[PDB]
């Protein structure tokens, strides 16, 4: 692809967290703590799954990013509206405000409803993501594959400000603690 030079930088918000995550200082890495992680509760947590936002909003243009995933078991990744629910329980699909792709159980799938199967020959360690906000898209690409596409969503309804969306995954297994990391430019 061809779509680096609309690369963002993109910074996690703290205040959207989950109360077990932890953000690095830089607000480039998130990663799931063993426990509760002293902060006070808001309507903006994520209250029932391990989730965070980026900072940023984006209402028009061309937006480029990419996410380290080494060595994670299971984790989202995307974008979703800025007026998602919060609290409970709830579908990642276009529907409820969400344009993401996922790793769970050794298969990749985008979060369409019903979901759809990916096909992916070299795991990624490195995913990167495109938004064309003006034609209504959002793409997935295979950064340790030489950028080959993943995913596409397209005749997206947005119908908000979209943010970067992040979701570490538990880590039932002891084999899914490591973070979520936003790649340098
Ligand atoms: C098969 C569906 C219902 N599950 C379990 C999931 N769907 C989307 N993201 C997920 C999971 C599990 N972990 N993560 C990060
Ligand atoms: C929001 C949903 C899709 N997420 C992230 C989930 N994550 C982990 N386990 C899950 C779910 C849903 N069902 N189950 C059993």
């Amino acid at each position: 692809h061809h779509h680096h030079h609309h690369m963002v930088h993109i910074t996690l918000d703290r205040n959207t967290a989950n109360s077990w995550l932890i953000i690095s200082k830089d607000r480039r890495q998130v990663r799931m703590g063993d426990t509760h992680q002293n902060v006070s509760d808001n309507k903006e947590r994520f209250s029932n799954y391990p989730m965070v936002l980026g900072a940023q909003r984006f209402s028009s243009g061309k937006m480029y990013w990419e996410v380290d995933v080494t060595q994670k078991e299971a984790w989202d990744l995307g974008v979703c509206r800025d007026s998602v629910q919060r609290k409970g329980q709830f579908s990642l699909s276009p529907e409820n405000g969400f344009w993401t792709i996922w790793l769970w159980q050794d298969s990749y799938e985008a979060g369409t409803s019903p979901q759809t199967t990916l096909h992916i020959q070299v795991p990624p360690c490195q995913i990167g993501i495109f938004v064309d906000y003006e034609a209504g898209v959002v793409s997935f690409y295979n950064i340790t594959d030489h950028g080959s596409l993943i995913y596409t969503f397209s005749e997206c309804v947005f119908a908000g400000p979209l943010r970067p969306f992040f979701n570490v995954g538990f880590n039932y297994s002891g084999g899914n603690a490591a973070p979520l990391k936003l790649c340098p430019l």
